């Protein structure tokens, strides 16, 4: 059998998740809880929950302006269903729109596991040239307060582990080291909890795609139900810079 | 401006959900709580937030069997990343595979707004012979199980209203008329239950697509983790049907 | 055996398509040849063979200010591999991006089917205020050039038939009726030409996705290869308009 | 301006593709030809012409087992246009399923460029056991049919040049080194023409893409049309293993 599977079974119809009965997880775990379960194959604990909600809820929308939301809602406007249009948007969540999930897990898991100094480890990435995963913003310089915010309910829950703590570490250490501060950003810290959750790096953008779906369908459906069909299309005169070849003729041979 | 949105602003760098910080909403509302919030625009009362925590469960994943998983894991097999896979699942949400939760809420929407009466409404679409959305099922003839766990926790809340009534007394009038019960099924229940909490039909297929891309990622994750590329292919001599033409040769002329 | 088809089969590992030997269709068909006999099961004959290039290099390309490549360049910008952004451009031919040449074929195989005047036919659309499919024009209100080209070569090759003379008969027509005309667009010639072929309405929009599938790859090839990652984003501040709830606090006891 | 590029322009409504006139190029040129230029950006010769048809329709359909056809049928099957289900197909083109192009037409233009000897580069990769793209095949262990079609043709018109050679060059060198034939396969083919064109190994899958989406619509089409919907599903009693944890209670205290 080629279709293997170790997440869900039916016996008798009925659906049973990660071996629990669906029909009892309905009205006794919460959403978060229950995507924790299917993703991990056991059920959270407490704080796991109450850190689940907290990252899914930190990622919820973005706005109008990111790739994923112009795409979802260019292809709606294009006169498609609403499963077509958030599919669009998810579709952009590649290695500039969410790839650094996977990567700072990663660098996180491996930075801890190493039990290498945090020093040596980041010394061995500025020397390199090579981006350490999760750090820097284009605004924030001090922090990021969703970070902040993240950790400040890790460390109230007593989550706060070994993960966040050396996520916190590199920043701090970079800052030394170049003598301007880098912000663990908001993909750090979802790396670093997802990370002292014991969820594998190669999970990382599932956490992002789980928690922007919600906005997504909110943009195609406002797109939908608020835009005329084929709204979403340039001004080629205004929007558009040519950068290619003038006009010129085909040879005179080919003129039929 | 063509990009208009009521959804998300930014102030500050901040992220506004729906006039709300989003760093506020972080560690105060569950994910259901701001699933809720983002598409309706405000917040869930606590009966509609238990609500949607079950919606959104009851749907969270069916196996590896429906075209969703299908596509999400031949996809992944290609060779993807984890968004890409997943896209390709939400793709597979049309008309036979999630369209029903849309066309079951209008029919909710509209038949308790008609206030015509459940038989005649039921009369009409028997001898039009056009299916009655929500209803029905290959293997349960008494009672769809996952109906029962919702309306139950429905009644239990005291959030049960008119269109959970309507729902159920059109199933019961549909077995009076035919003298053969045919079941609220798990979309009619979902649409009764987000036709309850004043959600627009055309937002029908968004529950289901936030509620079920959990499964997609546990999916995607799966086959790309625990399955070699490429893995995913039919054998044509032992699971294809050849249904054209046999074998034929090109004319001679045509050959060089 | 749930997975039949018609089109291909392999004999000894060699591809057959619609019986004929794959490799004596290399360097035997043209391109179009060979897509006329995938998706009719039969060769073309020159003229057909003639008409499918002409159709084909017809909407090969629009420029960035579609919705499809504003898509299909957005999901290349978030950090995807080409196929990815090809895909999400080919979602964006929806109902106002291309159904029209399903719907257009549709009226003009029935028109023609029907032996009903165009007079009839006409007064009957206009009368119920319902949208022709494929007449009109935002700029060309005289006549669509593309639509002239596409004619005069089928007239030059004696290709021209009943279902093109029935499309130009409806424009004119809608121009007789309404004292203003009404020009037969390019999905409309397009939609005649496929008609005059004998395809089905239902593969309208196939010709579409073969014909400007290559420059859906130009453009993402562009994106991938001539801006950075990321730079296809919104600038909140100048390009989007803020509709929605002005910033609110959450109640007081949300706040933990 | 964002939004940049030199493929196509409008000069008064009228659409010019890499600077020549569109409506001049439809009857003109074929399909094969307009395709090398919106790529290449300039025409091609007669020998690039003949050379673009044969890569193109050697690829354009490979039957319903890949990954790419059973996504894209199982799409259709959940009920949707057929650009979805297309898209969906594109979609599974990824590092096992079309990426080899991109990485056999790096690795042949960078060894021709190199002018190291083929045993040097050969030894190399052999020594390292990186796998070399575009060789091998699971079934053809003297020659792949199609790889010699394509060069045959090649040597006919006298296209046959320094990437093809190298390409044929290694083949017979890994055959000499390991003493077992790997042939160089049709991936491996069609990257060397397409380097004998002088196109960039980023645009590798583009070839692919271009050359299978008729074979797509195809499949597409055939779901939609002869078959019912959602028949694309598992029996998950005869199809599926479960892998996973055996039916297990929830705790006592989370029930209610
Ligand atoms: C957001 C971003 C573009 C802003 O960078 P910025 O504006 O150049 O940063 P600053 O102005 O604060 O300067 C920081 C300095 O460290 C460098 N730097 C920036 N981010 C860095 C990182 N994550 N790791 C190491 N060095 C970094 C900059 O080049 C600059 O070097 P300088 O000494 O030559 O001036 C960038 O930090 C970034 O890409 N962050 C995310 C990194 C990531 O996750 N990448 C990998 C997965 S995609
Ligand atoms: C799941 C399903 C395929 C199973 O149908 P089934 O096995 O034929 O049903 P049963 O054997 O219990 O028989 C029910 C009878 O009512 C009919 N029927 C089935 N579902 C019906 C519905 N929702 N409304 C009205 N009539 C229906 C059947 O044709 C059959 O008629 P009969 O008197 O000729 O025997 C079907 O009920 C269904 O499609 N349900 C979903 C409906 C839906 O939501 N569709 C619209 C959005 S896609
Ligand atoms: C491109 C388009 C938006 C431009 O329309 P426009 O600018 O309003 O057209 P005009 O200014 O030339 O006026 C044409 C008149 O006929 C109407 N009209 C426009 N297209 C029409 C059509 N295809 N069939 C019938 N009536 C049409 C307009 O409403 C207008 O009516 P009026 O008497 O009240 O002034 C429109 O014609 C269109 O949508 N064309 C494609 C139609 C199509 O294929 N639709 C169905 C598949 S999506
Ligand atoms: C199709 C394929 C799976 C079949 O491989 P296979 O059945 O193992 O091959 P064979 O039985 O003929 O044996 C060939 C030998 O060379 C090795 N080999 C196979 N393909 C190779 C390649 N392209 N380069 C180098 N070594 C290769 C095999 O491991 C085997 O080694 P051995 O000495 O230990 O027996 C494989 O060759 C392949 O993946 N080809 C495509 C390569 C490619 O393009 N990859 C990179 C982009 S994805």
């Amino acid at each position: 059998r080629i279709w293997k599977t170790g997440i869900t079974q039916h016996i008798g119809h009925e659906t049973y998740i990660r071996g629990y009965r669906l029909l009892d997880l309905v009205g006794n775990l919460s959403f978060a809880q229950a995507i924790y379960l299917i993703l991990k194959g056991e059920l959270p604990t407490e704080r796991e929950s109450r850190m689940m909600e907290a990252m899914l809820v930190s990622v919820i929308d973005h706005g109008i302006a990111p790739p994923s939301a112009i795409a979802a809602r260019s292809v709606a406007s294009g006169g498609n269903s609403l499963n077509v249009g958030v599919a669009a948007g998810v579709l952009a969540f590649g290695s500039a729109h969410g790839g650094a999930l996977e990567d700072a897990m990663r660098f996180i898991q491996e930075g801890v596991s190493s039990k290498r100094s945090v020093e040596d480890i980041v010394k061995e990435y500025l020397e390199t040239k090579k981006p350490i995963p999760g750090y820097g913003h284009r605004y924030y310089k001090d922090f990021d307060p969703r970070t902040k915010r993240l950790m400040d309910i890790a460390r109230v829950l007593e989550f706060y582990g070994e993960h966040c703590k050396f996520a916190e570490d590199v920043a701090e250490e970079i800052g030394r080291q170049k003598g301007k501060k880098l912000v663990l950003n908001v993909d750090g810290a979802i790396a670093a909890i997802a990370s002292e959750m014991g969820f594998d790096w190669r999970l990382g953008k599932g956490f992002f795609i789980i928690g922007r779906v919600p906005g997504l369908v909110a943009h195609v459906y406002e797109e939908l139900t608020t835009e005329k069909p084929f709204s979403k299309r340039l001004d080629e005169e205004r929007d558009v810079e040519y950068t290619g070849s003038p006009p010129r003729e085909l040879p005179q041979e080919l003129k039929k």
